[PDB]
DNA sequence: GGGGTGTGGTAG
DNA sequence: ATCGCTACCACACCCC
């Protein structure tokens, strides 16, 4: 076991941490898709009419850790137990759950505690240990599966488990359901193959967010094409608020108080108005909503069609620590920061940038929290602090940021003991060029 | 019109 | 036990 004020804390965190995982494999397929593309163009224009195929693997986690299972959940059945992927027992995240599971009602980011509620007597769930290089491995078979197939004109990596897939549609061309059909079960028998049994959904159409809508119809293991032209009441009314994309928990309370608790998307589209919409949400979600609820993207997801090397480059970097934080000292919580910023500059010195600001956020325990969270090492209930620099020149230089980043510490001015989580973040990326001549 | 700050929220 | 990350738009509210 390894504490914070420990050197290798960072490394065995992040070793742990799925949420790190996504993150850096996400941030990876991005530097990759750049490298690959630095001398090509393929963005979609203007005079391009396409079609959207959005795939996903059906509960990654949970597939890939069945699949490559250990010896002693040989018996486990993928089709008749209810699965969850996780490190623990009682307050711990399901990453990753399967159908079987979710006929229950459990979700991912369910704690297990409460997941094991749900289930009737004698339905016993299954816990499996997380396979982070065979959810890489497999996520590797994918990518190179949809490339292999030469049916995309522009392949967009959005997570691990999930790419946007643009067919370019020439006038010349009749589409129709059965050739996108068609292709779908392509797409998804060659992938089912090439990763050794991991299925997909699909979803697809003609704009970016019915797609994704489409992928959620489509799900488990299945594929849907809903069209501008397609659309029905029987198709919104299929759907929960917060299938939209953008629509989380915050905003989902926000429509349920503004438009009497609707209960589908069907709902919320013959109720609402675009300027009751932009009052309740605010006026871009508004709009993005309003436009969604007709099957049209707002001009900011359109971004990636039209411009992917621009929205796929990094534009900040930084690493959060929110679990885990129990520091004695400020010597101890210096110390921690010095890690971090060199844990981040190499990160920088990698893509070859330097930075003209920085930030350090912090979660302190709320006045009337318990010291010892619900949560093992949890960051339980906190305020949030943040403070932000501006460096004089922009900067790779570890004294220069680690000086700073601890002297924003000290100007938050959070007792050691009350600290339980830290972000230290590079906002501005800078450039290096041949010319450093003063 | 231009700039700045800290914070909310979402995604996977 | 348990590994609650992290990029980035949008916002509110401040300056000239
Ligand atoms: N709260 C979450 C959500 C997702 N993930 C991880 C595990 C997921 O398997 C993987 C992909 O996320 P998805 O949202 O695509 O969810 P799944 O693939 O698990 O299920 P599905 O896509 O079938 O709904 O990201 C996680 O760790 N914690
Ligand atoms: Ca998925
Ligand atoms: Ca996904
Ligand atoms: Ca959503």
């Amino acid at each position: 076991i390894v504490a914070c004020d420990d050197p290798d804390f960072l490394t065995s965190y992040f070793a742990h941490s799925r949420l790190h995982h996504l993150s850096a494999w996400k941030a990876n397929l991005k530097d990759k898709f750049l490298n690959e593309n630095i001398h090509k163009y393929t963005k979609i224009t203007d005079k391009d009419t396409y079609i959207i195929f959005h795939i996903d693997f059906d509960c990654f986690f949970a597939t890939v850790a069945y699949l490559c299972r250990s010896s002693s959940f040989s018996a486990c059945d993928f089709k008749r137990d209810p699965i969850v992927v996780c490190h623990g027992t009682k307050n711990s995240d399901i990453a990753s759950c399967n159908y079987v599971a979710r006929s229950y009602g459990i979700k991912n980011g369910m704690w297990v505690s409460q997941a094991e509620k749900m289930l009737p007597n004698g339905i016993k769930l299954i816990s499996l240990p997380y396979t982070f290089e065979q959810f890489q491995l497999k996520s590797e078979a994918f990518y190179s599966t949809l490339k292999r197939l030469n049916i995309f004109n522009l392949i967009l990596p959005i997570s691990i488990d999930e790419a946007v897939c643009v067919r370019i549609i020439p006038d010349n061309i009749h589409n129709t359901n059965t050739l996108n059909a068609r292709l779908c079960e392509e797409i998804r028998q060659e992938i089912f193959q090439g990763t050794n049994g991991c299925t997909v959904s699909i979803g697809c159409s003609d704009s970016l967010v019915l797609a994704r809508l489409a992928l959620k119809m489509a799900k488990p293991n299945g594929y849907n094409i809903t069209f501008k032209s397609n659309l029905s009441e029987e198709f919104w009314s299929s759907f929960k608020l917060d299938d939209l994309p953008g629509v989380g928990h915050s905003t989902l309370s926000r429509l349920e108080s503004t438009f009497d608790s609707p209960h589908s998307l069907n709902d919320l589209r013959k109720r609402y108005t675009l300027d009751a919409l932009k009052a309740s949400v605010g006026s871009k979600l508004g709009m993005k909503i309003h436009l969604a609820l007709q099957g049209q993207d707002d001009e900011e997801s359109l971004k990636i069609l039209y411009d992917p090397k621009e929205v796929l480059q990094r534009k900040s970097l930084s690493i959060d620590i929110n679990w885990g934080i129990r520091f004695k000292n400020i010597t101890q919580v210096d110390l921690f920061i010095e890690r971090g910023c060199q844990y981040l500059l190499e990160k920088l010195n990698e893509i070859n940038k330097t930075t003209s600001q920085i930030t350090l956020k912090l979660m302190r325990r709320c006045k009337d929290a318990p010291i010892e969270p619900p949560k093992y090492m949890g960051m339980g209930r906190c305020d949030s602090f943040s403070r932000s620099s501006r460096l004089g020149i922009p900067t790779n230089e570890f004294g220069i940021i680690a000086t700073e980043m601890k002297s924003l510490y000290r100007t938050l001015g959070c007792p050691p003991m009350e600290l339980r989580g830290l972000a230290l973040q590079f906002n501005k990326l800078v450039d290096v060029g041949p010319d450093n001549n003063q």
